[PDB]
């Protein structure tokens, strides 16, 4: 049903970089609304939480010191199918291996600084919206493109 | 030789999202030559016949219903390998699974409301280009760049 | 009401060059709605019509032969003050001077290619629609973005 | 001074219309660094002390009934002379007057869905980002690119 | 004729920014042709002749460290009225006080960081194309698109 | 260190369509840096060693004649895996079967006029550099955005 929903952050480099507003309409383009939006330096026990899974991986500490070095523009995305979309037009991990089209592909060259993060799945997404959003930043109410669904 | 045609449709949805003239320049920077171009409202028999193929299949009422709910900007294009190279700009048929970078998959949501139709073979080709255009209003003296072709 | 219509046609150089898309795209971000559309290749005696006003002046000639030399995409918008805003979007006769933002700025250099016509006025659109458009060519059910009018 | 802030808001129509990321790009593009924002549906009081000036005009009722009816995004852009320019970025209020190349040239038709609200001054953005963010989503320390600044 | 030619560098500010190819397809859209291209690091010299008519400003001691600080990409187009349309595209001096749609208004901010030089006029892109361009560096033999010239 | 280097040639039909800007622009947005650049006409000596692999292939004689046949923009490129990923984004030796997003796949349709050249290999890439640029043209000084590495 159209109701998922995703959490996507443009991360440090991508704000730095001045990728915020190509992003956002990369994802209204493709049909996805805007459900909860704002920027925010990320807290250190935030990141850690945020990437939990990866805490006994070598990567793990400057990833984390790296999320937390500069703003970074948090956002939720509702539509069908969308969480496992908004990871199609995001790319794979490392930018290189990214195909030209997506995110990572058109605007990055390293796997420390890959612009974006996107839920890799439902848990995630809700697990991960509930962390940077409280219930009253998101819109209950969701209205789209009147076209877009069947 | 260079002379193949393909029939493109940009369907209601495409239409009322205002997708016109994304889809056409995308053909156009591509190379190909738009030899018939008209907006239509489809009638109930055209877009029937147009879908014929389909008319066992449970989606075929909403098919033709929606089809038929609006405008419809239907073209040809020329060029060499230009019906399997436009399905390949298309996507597939549901744009959740469409590689960024194809219409569908920068565009679309639902396989219901996919924003465009091309041929899927010559033979198919020339079946929907007598459908929707009769004989005077195609281009038959047809000029691309002349830096396309070797 | 809003339901004002201009005529607009992109000229031979202009689809030559691969910008009828382009063109449609700029009008339909907008806000404008499709009312009519069409490739053709304009007659001496459409051309002749068309820029009827100019038959005393010198260039006269070379503009009928240009007009009638190739495809030209003929089309209506409908909108609030679609007329005027039009005509602000092409620019104006002289490429080199139109500014940049405007169609014939951004991609022309000379008078006589300048790659699209708008009516100027109205009565011209008036008069130029009922020209290259029969009736029953252009939609009668407009219903254009609710996001855009009050 | 490289300091100045000024608010500005992609309206309910601006959102509706999947135009947030194309604006917000805009002023990235142009070297201004994103220092608050945020997606609200804006609350009867707050749009009327944000419309405060106009109180006693007609079009007043309209203007806080469209600017309460749905999501706003709210953000504050810091740069150099930013207030001046956001708005020539902008455009007119009236869009049908606003050149090409400008938000309101470019997107609208209506003057009262004209997109985007801009401050108008420095003392009218001190004043409206203090109304619409509160002192902790606000950067403190901005970092632009540095190859902006003399 | 469409002979005439002009000069235009992107900055080491436009270069450092990525502005390259943007800055380069504004003008091949428009229909100007390459007739020379490189990118080099100017020498103090080649900065101070260059910038000769304001030696005895007060920023040019600024402006010439500027210039020298990096990479510059010279470039020299072709075409008619080719040195005011140019700088019609490129803005005025300051980025602030620059149509939005114009290269300087787009993207810049600071006097001092404007992105691009374009040459003044004719007498101008003579001495300036002959100071920074070998003559066998240039084209000699130019082919404008067919399209774009009576 | 991320200091690989890869050669890239705009083709003269690449040159010929404008596309030297939006094909320099699509590797600036990935974060590479242009360490040489210039145009010029390739001599037959410089295109028969270009492509010497290719000698006893049928197209040899075809593809030599085409590219000493007009101006063509050389450059080099330097990142991290920039040889492997420049090849990414052109996209394969067909344009026709090239991925919409990659260059090739974006703006051709025959393999004789397939827009521009990229290194295959490293190895092939320092061989190819050496042939069209002398030392002192490739910048010594790379400051690439400090955003995108680690
Ligand atoms: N081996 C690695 N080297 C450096 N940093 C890494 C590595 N793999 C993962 N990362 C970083 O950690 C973030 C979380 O990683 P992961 O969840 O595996 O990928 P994704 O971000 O694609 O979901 C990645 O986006 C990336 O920035
Ligand atoms: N299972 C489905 N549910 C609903 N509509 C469908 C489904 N499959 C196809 N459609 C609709 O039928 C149109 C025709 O289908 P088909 O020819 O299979 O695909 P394509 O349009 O990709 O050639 C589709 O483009 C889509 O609008
Ligand atoms: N001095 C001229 N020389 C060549 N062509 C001209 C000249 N003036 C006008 N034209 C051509 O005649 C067309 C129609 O003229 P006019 O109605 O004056 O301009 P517009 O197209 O801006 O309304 C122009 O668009 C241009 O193609
Ligand atoms: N006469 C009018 N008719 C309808 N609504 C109006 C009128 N003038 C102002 N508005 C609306 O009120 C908002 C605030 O108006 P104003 O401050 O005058 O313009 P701006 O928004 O350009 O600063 C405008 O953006 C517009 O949506
Ligand atoms: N008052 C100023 N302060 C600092 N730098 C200036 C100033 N005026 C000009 N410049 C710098 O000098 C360059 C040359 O100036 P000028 O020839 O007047 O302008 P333009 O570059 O628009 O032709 C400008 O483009 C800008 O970089
Ligand atoms: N079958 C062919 N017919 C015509 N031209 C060809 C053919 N194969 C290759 N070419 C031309 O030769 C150029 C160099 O060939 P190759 O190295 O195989 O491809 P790529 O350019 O993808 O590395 C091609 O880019 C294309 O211009
Ligand atoms: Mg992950
Ligand atoms: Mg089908
Ligand atoms: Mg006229
Ligand atoms: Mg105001
Ligand atoms: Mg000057
Ligand atoms: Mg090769």
């Amino acid at each position: 049903v159209n109701k998922e929903r995703t959490f996507l952050a443009v991360k440090p480099d991508g704000v730095a970089r001045g990728l915020v507003g190509e992003i956002i309409a990369r994802y209204e383009k493709k049909g996805f609304v805007l459900v909860g939006l704002k920027q925010l330096v990320p807290t250190k026990d935030l990141a850690e939480s945020h990437y939990a899974e990866h805490k006994e991986r070598p990567f793990f500490g400057g990833l984390v010191s790296f999320i937390t070095s500069g703003p970074v523009v948090a956002m939720v995305f509702e539509g069908k199918g969308v969480v496992a979309s908004a990871r199609l037009m995001i790319g794979v991990t490392n930018p290189l291996a990214s195909a030209p089209g997506s995110i990572r592909g058109d605007f990055g060259v390293d796997v420390g600084r890959n612009i974006i993060h996107g839920s890799d799945s439902v848990e995630s997404a809700n697990r991960e919206i509930a962390l940077w959003f409280k219930p009253e930043e998101l819109l209950t109410e969701v209205k789209p493109n009147p076209n877009l669904y069947e």
